[PDB]
């Protein structure tokens, strides 16, 4: 255990704190969604609840090491409190997001980080026509709140949201689920801002 | 990254803590509102829920630097925990305000600070006549709870509320919305207190 | 700002922790109420909700200074976390009190402290006859949970509650509201305990 | 105040942490209940809500002192965070207990500790027949979750629950209320476990 | 008490932090369930609430000692905050789990740890046919969120869930209850992940 304890000590306690991405040192984050369930729809306030888990991937030079020097260690698990994390937020949320999983991430010797947080979200969506055979469609945007496109960029490995873990006896059937990257231009700010737009079509079971 | 790490170290770790504005050395905060949605109205308790995001701007001499000495760095992002923030509160709230965005602010080399917090608020408002063609009007005041006029002052760049991001399929239509500065005298206290009055006119879609 | 930073350093960091009033060092706290609104009444559980703000005043010798020695500073604002505060509680509450304002207090050079906390409270009250012209009356007691009369005493500047900020379009009109000091003798303890009784008479709008 | 500050420093900062009771060195806790109100009964889930305050008494040799050596000080108030406290829990609760009072305890020169916490509790109880003249009866057990009988023992000064502070206009009348000590044997574990069973008989007013 | 204080000091303060299991130093956790009550079923969102307590057992070499050297001490109780704990999570939860018991664990001289946490959980379950004589069946999986099989394995002493403490007057009758170990293979990852599946059969009184 001595080698892992030493590597951790050298990485986090010796060196100073990482101050995030800049225009000179930008980074890209890969996003992915696994939809688990549509728990409820509120027709009187136009609010819809989702249960899912997000995939977050990024790489930093400040986090890499030589495995040979630390007794052939390629990777390790660490609390998300010990490392820098991106600030990915939902634009149309109506209540604070609830966390449903432990906050631990995995770090590999090349500097790659993987973080998989599970959560419940309430957002703006009109459910009129969910009782029909054709169904109703809704969308929600995810992205960094404070950083532009010159500091953080976003990427998706596929445009098909993972439905391999969707609840079979849910009150609502999934007709389509997509994850597409998009660019925005805001009046306030002269820089573009990048997002990933989650679009879902569904109906009553 | 060494230069940004150095600037941050010199600003926050070397010098002591800023003890807030005084009567001798006072400051001014600029406010602005972006209304997103009227989620629900409760006719039985006269309570109304609002989802929006606030614009906060102030300047401090203790936060400025020469970009030339720190490798031509003009600005940076930092956690709101690291810097002093104004104590802006709503006078007619009925439940504690819910935060819906990350707490990160931006600092420029001249000492200017920008902070944009997203939140949900419940306040006192009679909705009688929202079902009419003319609609109903309500208001809520914002300002520093503990600081007087001789300590903190308020300013608005415009009188019109930003409605460019208002939810298109909301159950309620916005007829008018304004942000206007006020100066008040309370019975308790011999000093005046400044606030910004948010007045919204709406009806059923 | 150097003088205020120095005064604060000398008061809180040099000297040791204040261990609360004793029988050889007792203190008196002044109380006062500003009623804002009666939000709801529950006839099925006999519970009533209130929104208001309290006035707290006390003096300590450990907090006084000479303004002349610290560049003519008479007073300053500080987080309630930095100073000792009285343990004032409501005897008939049914749910934990919600805080609705920042926790900042003001300290003057003579050692006087002023703290104004805003809050929402749920307490025991039978609302039978609120629909009548005569209305219904209810009461709630406030005071120190642990400290007796030989450690902490209470005082009120007036016996009339401040109704100058009561919500005009509330579902309930106030007929009368009063604040009066009481001395209680409990079976548990040979010492007496001091409290202030808030009595409100109201009816439907 | 110098003497009290000194005594506190010598007790908590000089000596090491108390590691809780053992087999070779056990202790006894005295319990007592003051019933304030039965707030609501839920016939659809068989859940009942109670508002009350508990009496906790224990003695430790590590907490005693000579008053003569510390300027004739017999007792003092201290935050429950500074001292060891027993882990008394409710076996049939359905939601986490809500605290309704400050967490301060009193310590005397002989080593005796007194702690009086006020709280709201939801537990399993079938209310069928509360509308009858005979009424309905329910019970709930309190005791240490982790320590057996060979480490912690329990005691009651009386078997008659204190009803001198029960809410006069409650929707429910108290017929009888008792506090009795019990010794349990669980299938899992070879040691005996002690508890105090609270039994209440009530009906509609 | 000097010996126990010394043992605790030598174990936690002298040696460095345990960095969690690895492929070179893996461990196994034993699980067990005691079902207490089915509090409510929501047919409109397909959500079910459970109240129970879990059994957790694991062994570490970093936690063993010679009783002879520490005055014949075989075991002791300690706060779960002082030791490493497994990240055992429910896959189909819809709201954050509520804790209903103190967080204390027991450590024996051979390095074995026992932790018994009590909790309330809301998960995905279709209750259609609970009103029938045959009843309805539902399931939920438990296991570590981040560690694979080569780091954490699971075990059960029996396949029958403990029903000796199930609430007699519950609105729902239990007909069956089993705990069974499973091995999952995920696309994302190259190692197999283990879980323990909880299956309950029930109906209305
Ligand atoms: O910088 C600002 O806002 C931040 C940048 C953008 C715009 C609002 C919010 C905060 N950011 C949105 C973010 O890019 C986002 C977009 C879509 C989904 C998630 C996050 C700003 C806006 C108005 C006035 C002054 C400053
Ligand atoms: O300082 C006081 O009041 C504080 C200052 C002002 C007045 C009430 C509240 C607390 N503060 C209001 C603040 O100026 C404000 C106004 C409008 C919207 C938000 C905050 C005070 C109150 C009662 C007795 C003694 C002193
Ligand atoms: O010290 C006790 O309780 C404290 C003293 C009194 C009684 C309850 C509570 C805590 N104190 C009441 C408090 O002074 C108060 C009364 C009314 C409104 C607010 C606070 C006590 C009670 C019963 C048995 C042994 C000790
Ligand atoms: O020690 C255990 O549980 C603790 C001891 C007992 C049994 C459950 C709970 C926790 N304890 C009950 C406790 O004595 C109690 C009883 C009544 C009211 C409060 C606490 C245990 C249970 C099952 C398998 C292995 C170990
Ligand atoms: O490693 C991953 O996720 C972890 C492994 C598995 C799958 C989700 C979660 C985190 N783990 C589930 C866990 O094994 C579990 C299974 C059953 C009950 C509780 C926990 C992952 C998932 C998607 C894309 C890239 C990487
Ligand atoms: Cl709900
Ligand atoms: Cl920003
Ligand atoms: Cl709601
Ligand atoms: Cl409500
Ligand atoms: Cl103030
Ligand atoms: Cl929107
Ligand atoms: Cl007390
Ligand atoms: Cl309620
Ligand atoms: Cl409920
Ligand atoms: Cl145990
Ligand atoms: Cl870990
Ligand atoms: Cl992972």
């Amino acid at each position: 255990q001595a080698n892992l304890m030493r590597l951790k000590s050298d990485l986090f306690n010796r060196s100073p704190m990482y101050p995030g991405p800049t225009k000179d040192d930008p980074l890209t984050v890969t996003l992915g969604f696994t939809l688990q369930d549509i728990v409820k729809v509120d027709s009187s306030t136009n609010e819809v609840d989702l249960v899912y888990y997000e995939q977050q991937r990024w790489k930093l030079n400040s986090l890499m090491w030589d495995p040979n020097e630390y007794g052939n260690i390629t990777d390790f698990r660490t609390s998300a409190a010990d490392i820098w994390t991106p600030d990915i937020t939902a634009y149309s949320s109506t209540r604070p997001v609830q966390v449903l999983s432990p906050q631990i991430a995995v770090v590999t010797h090349d500097g790659s980080v993987m973080f998989i947080p599970a959560q419940r979200l309430s957002f703006m969506c009109d459910p009129t026509g969910v009782d029909s055979e054709e169904g109703v469609t809704c969308a929600v945007k995810f992205g960094s709140w404070v950083y532009s496109g010159f500091e953080i960029d976003l990427k998706t490995d596929t445009d098909q949201v993972d439905l391999s873990s969707y609840y079979a006896s849910s009150k609502y059937e999934i007709l389509s689920a997509t994850q597409t990257r998009q660019v925005q231009h805001y009046s306030c700010c002269p820089e573009p801002y990048i997002d990933v737009n989650l679009v879902v079509k569904f109906r009553e079971r």
